[PDB]
């Protein structure tokens, strides 16, 4: 067997059947004789390739495979990799290297010092020392991406390796099963359960690793047994809980003082599947108020190490959530009462308030819609106004890197063909990965893109307020016609300048058989 | 003084007056109270920001200053940095970091392990240990970018540093002059000159550092004195010689065997301002034939170290070219005869042959036009068909990273307001940095973009041929309307489906007062 | 509170009370006002400092704290760190940095790019962005070293930070409890147990993480229930099983073919707490023979990823060994029969055969002796001839880095004051960290050092044989008087030129109240 044949066999034996890519000369020997059972999804720029693969991996809850071109293709993807690192996305990033005979002279499109290029945004980064090692290196990449805490990995392969003879002993790689599905030992788990059972006013805080683990239903059971309010940890990349469940209390503000104030009076705060905490704005104060102690369950040693307070347990979130949900007592406290519905904001016949847009989306979208958020100044309103009952219903750029939601929405829609994906993206954010629209058109992936057009980088005007910063350049983005951009890439385009048009446009988009972009004229901040 | 005030003073004292940027919250304290004498050029995605700054630095022959947002903004620019590394572009890349009080907890948009992120594509990468150190760190960044061999550098600055008190001793940074304008000592330079004077059939090979140094006219004088043919080193990022001068012999093929064959019979080959050599395709053979010896003058130790043959001198290209041009004897050999004009390719009333497009550009463009090339399958024809008499007339992605030419053309046009810039970009390449069009519209930078639309990644179909690779996915890019993309970003758009329309469109574009995009329907490969 | 006071409070609250160090100017502000409840152990060179701390951490099964001087002190320790990485030793390495005001100018003993210096041999490496962050960074270092898989970490601290005011919120760091004491979920653990219960001829292979976890007794119970032979994985850094238990089968040869041959006919091979596998010599063949399947339990994702065969479970070794030992059925197969005693090698009245030395050590040493091995050509004989009944009885350089055993023996003896430590070290190996002897003398740590003096690098003469390499320089080390070296550092010294003298010397050493070095004249290979 060749290294080519062996490597594709390893990939299919490990469940991988799709390559998200933008091709180059160093990858042609890998992509040639492309196997019939695989599919290749082309995107026109590498931030888009990785974004699509990332949405696909997060929604499918399995690794996604990426093929990029040498240093320039990998470099174009590095902002996308920053998000993937923070969302623990299991991404296997492969990049083609020059032929081994011309690496030394640094021929054009040699990836120099290749393994160092994507650091520090990958769990593992490597170039094999010989062609016969390639399948073993690929095996390492698959398992490193897939073991808790999941994350992106990088493998650089000289293009001449693929046609070489594989090692016959590589067959032992094909069926390896590697598990990190672990939970706290019985004695210490009993101690934790007793602390939860004994708490007089527990609170629960959930992060993205709950949704990645599909631990959402177990966390519902846990919250109901403990009769405890549930918050989502700040800067949330996913939604880990039904947002209209009686225990749900919403997204935490991303500030130190704000969070300790919210938790005040809670004696035990159990955090599951989140960093402690992904603050954003600087809001100095107490990490916790007196009387509050914190216990964190995290799949990531790096999270447990850097928490500035609390105890921590490093374990699989699925296994831990299930064990806790099944072991805790039913408290005799009263179940928390559901948060009230949000108020209707006054809306005239002109430009749309974001609140109106979210209320209308909530009124019209299917109950199993999946949303993406890259409309940064409207996040709080989005979380208050969209009823998201099911797991996998929300994605937001985990490292704050714009250019995620547009391509990720396409990968999510590819992963979940029977759930309507609706990406809500600001006019500024829409440009970072605009060319991803083309992939939705070409493969007819029927994502709906709602562009919130207010002409400005609104969130940065806000943060300028908290910093009290005046005379800042570069905050306005006038003069972009998103319907023309959508036409340019073959996506049906609609405009909504008022509520009547928003309703009509959503009705058309929801009914459409292909992707649709709706440009919404929203109010300026 | 504050760190803010001191740093802008240092920048203006060192000749920097423009910030190319895409802003974020960590940069607001740097960008606030933006100085009246500076200008900020916004681009909508960071590959575009760096591309624009890169074209501006290469054309202006001075450092360009960039401000990006933390890890995600830096990561989005890393493909652009790969080109900048290979073209020795003096780029000062600054990125905002979280406030020092929240770096430890890794708050959202903390740039973790920041200095390692852009490696290995920068000469120097750093985050200062205190706010008062920021001006000195900026001084280091300016000089590291600007000293031979020039190249990109990276500085990460926590956002709280700007408002802190500066060290009063920072004033000693303001007027530092640092020179690398050096040449080989007299005794060894005399030995080199004697070897050139004694050669029976010398050849000259020139690379991009000649054009960066504006050493072109000196290299003309050198070639005329030595009566020597002149080639451009392969994978050329710039044009270092007038392409219709009698000595000019064109762009070398990027292959080992091809180059040794071309040089056969030349006893001394003097290479100036190029790597030896930037091969691309694998074309194994002799590095040089018997009877040929090579001498390389390079500004870059890394180039001198990795050459697989020849002697080398590491020195400033401007200083060396001037010294050699003035010291060599006038040979009594006959001057080389000019290459013949290229033939006219048969052209019917349908889709355009690339040869026709270049002939027509050469017929209509001003004599001081500046071209950019990201139409990878037509490079040989472009070099044969465009008469480029003047320095600074050609740019091509130095690391082969697509997404350079579109934004770089805007930076070049900003640097050279009286020279018409014409970027010739393939339909595939146009997408990587498509959003850069917006910056040309907003600032009315009148670049002309000629999109060569053949529906496919043509060069990759070629390289597939040399590799003999069949059943490769992802090579076609149908279904993109570039006039709609240009409209989307506010750029006037024209279509050329045949020669009559190409001529009309060029006439309109040349006359236009703003940027113009022409979509040309070219023949499929 | 100051950063100094807060950091020592954090260290004592986290169980750390000893600093192993070699001091320098950047560390004086940390070491001043040294707390009364701490102890400082000086060694004269940094390989010795880290070796001592490493032996102390491995034997105590808890993190050890190290303080080195800037880049030069850290660099002198990097070979020692290579061993620590491979043995998963929880080492907190701190190094002093220049004052923040002189880092930029790179004053003498600035640690440039400090965090990158010890990579890739540390789990985490960091320099804080401000003085107030130091206690949180130290908290991160403690937990990163201590979480599974344990390993060395690095923290660089500017010397001016210690006197600065601490953040009052740092108190939340003091009592953090972080656990990685996890095991496979119940459903999958039941599947594993069923596979073990069903095996017709299981084998067990144990590595160093079993002894680190004190999982030895549980592994005895497991082997007895399964009636299974037990081997120690190759290149063994520790001893995980009583070597005269009936199931024990010895140390595996460090070769691919040798191991698959040894395992042939075993249907299920359970590996616990080892890489799969730490081969040394190149011995190509099948990784496993047909009919053998492998299951690995490892605390280290990097081990699970790179195994070339088998399934793997990433979990705590203590928790997994206990669960398996208590859950498996008692097999009705016959218990394995103990290996026979090794034969007595013929010994005349001259130089000692290594076999004689080990037999004599086994005859005279206490049953709870602890041995270290850095006599590389005699390892097989050592493993056959020393009855090691108890956990923590054997250490060998985990990365093969010489200079470990001499200082580690001192740290082990410091950790286990009531167990006689006997380090058996070749004459070549003894020199790498010879100055460590001084620390044993000064603190009266009564380690016994047995120098096996055959005048040559014996193992390298062997490996030269397997490679069939002739005319190799640098293999002989004549002319070293180890009794004089011991005298030089204040350690009692004895010589053993024959068996009578070996017996007398051991009797004296065993009775001595201080450290003793015995130079043994052994036979040449
Ligand atoms: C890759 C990248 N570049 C720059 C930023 C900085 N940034 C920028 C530029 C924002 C403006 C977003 O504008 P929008 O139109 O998409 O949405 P809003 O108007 O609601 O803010 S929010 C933010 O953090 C970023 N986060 N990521
Ligand atoms: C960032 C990046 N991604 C991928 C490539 C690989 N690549 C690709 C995708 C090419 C196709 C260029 O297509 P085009 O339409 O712009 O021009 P041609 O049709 O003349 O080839 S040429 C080439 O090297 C690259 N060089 N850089
Ligand atoms: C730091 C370091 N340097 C060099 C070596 C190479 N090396 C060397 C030099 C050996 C000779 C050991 O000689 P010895 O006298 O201690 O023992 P033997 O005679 O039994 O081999 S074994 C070995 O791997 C090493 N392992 N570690
Ligand atoms: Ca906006
Ligand atoms: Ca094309
Ligand atoms: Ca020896
Ligand atoms: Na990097």
């Amino acid at each position: 067997a060749s290294v080519h044949g062996t490597t594709y066999e390893l990939l299919r034996r490990q469940g991988i059947d799709t390559v998200f890519g933008n091709p180059g000369s160093n990858e042609l020997p890998f992509l040639k004789d492309f196997p019939e059972d695989f599919r290749y999804i082309l995107a026109l720029q590498e931030a888009c390739v990785v974004g699509i693969a990332d949405g696909y991996a997060q929604a499918s809850r399995k690794p996604a495979f990426i093929n990029l071109h040498s240093a320039a293709g990998t470099g174009n993807a590095m902002g996308a990799l920053s998000n993937a690192w923070n969302s623990h996305s299991p991404l296997i990033v492969t990049a083609g290297q020059q032929t081994r005979a011309m690496i030394g002279v640094e021929a054009l499109l040699t990836n120099v010092d290749a393994a160092n290029l994507p650091r520090p945004l990958v769990k593992w980064s490597y170039e094999p020392a010989s062609a016969a090692e390639v399948p073993h290196a690929m095996s390492r990449a698959i398992h490193m991406a897939s073991m808790a805490p999941q994350g992106p990995v990088y493998l650089s392969v000289p293009y001449d390796d693929w046609d070489k003879d594989a090692d016959p002993q590589s067959h032992h790689l094909f069926d390896r099963h590697v598990s990190s599905s672990v939970r706290l030992n019985d004695q210490d788990l009993d101690i934790l359960v007793k602390a939860l059972n004994s708490a007089s006013n527990p609170a629960i805080v959930l992060g993205p690793d709950v949704d990645a683990a599909n631990a959402n239903a177990d966390c519902v059971m846990l919250a109901e047994r403990l009769k405890a309010p549930v918050w989502v940890a700040p800067s949330a990349p996913r939604c880990p809980f039904p947002t209209r469940h009686p225990c749900f209390r919403g997204l935490m503000p991303a500030g130190i003082a704000a969070i300790s104030q919210l938790l005040e009076g809670h004696d035990v705060v159990l955090v599951i599947g989140a960093p402690v905490f992904r603050y954003h704005q600087y809001d100095p104060g107490q990490y916790l108020k007196p009387g509050t102690r914190l216990i964190s369950v995290t799949c990531d040693p790096l999270e447990a190490a850097r928490a500035p307070m609390g105890d921590a347990i490093v374990a699989d979130i699925g296994a831990m959530a299930s064990a806790l949900a099944n072991l805790v007592e039913e408290s005799s406290r009263q179940l928390p009462t559901a948060a009230p519905e949000p108020a209707k904001v006054d809306q005239d016949a002109g430009r749309l308030h974001p609140e109106t847009v979210f209320d209308t989306l909530n009124d019209m979208a299917p109950e199993n819609a999946i949303y993406l958020n890259e409309s940064l100044s409207t996040t709080a309103q989005m979380w208050q106004r969209l009823n998201m009952r099911n797991p996998g219903s929300y994605y937001f750029c985990a490292a704050g890197g714009l250019g995620f939601a547009l391509p990720a929405a396409i990968g999510v829609q590819l992963a979940e063909p029977e759930r309507q994906v609706i990406a809500v993206i600001g006019d500024g954010s829409a440009n970072y990965s605009i060319s991803a629209l083309w992939t939705a058109a070409q493969y007819n992936i029927p994502t709906i893109f709602v562009i919130m057009n207010n002409g400005t980088y609104g969130y940065l005007r806000w943060f300028a307020g908290v910093l009290e910063a005046e005379n800042v350049p570069g905050l306005d983005v006038p003069g972009i016609d998103f319907r023309a951009l959508a036409k340019g890439y073959g996506v049906q385009a609609l405009k909504a300048d008022n509520l009547e048009q928003l309703k009509g446009s959503l009705q058309e988009a929801l009914s459409a058989k292909g992707p649709v972009l709706i440009e919404v004229s929203t109010v300026s901040p």
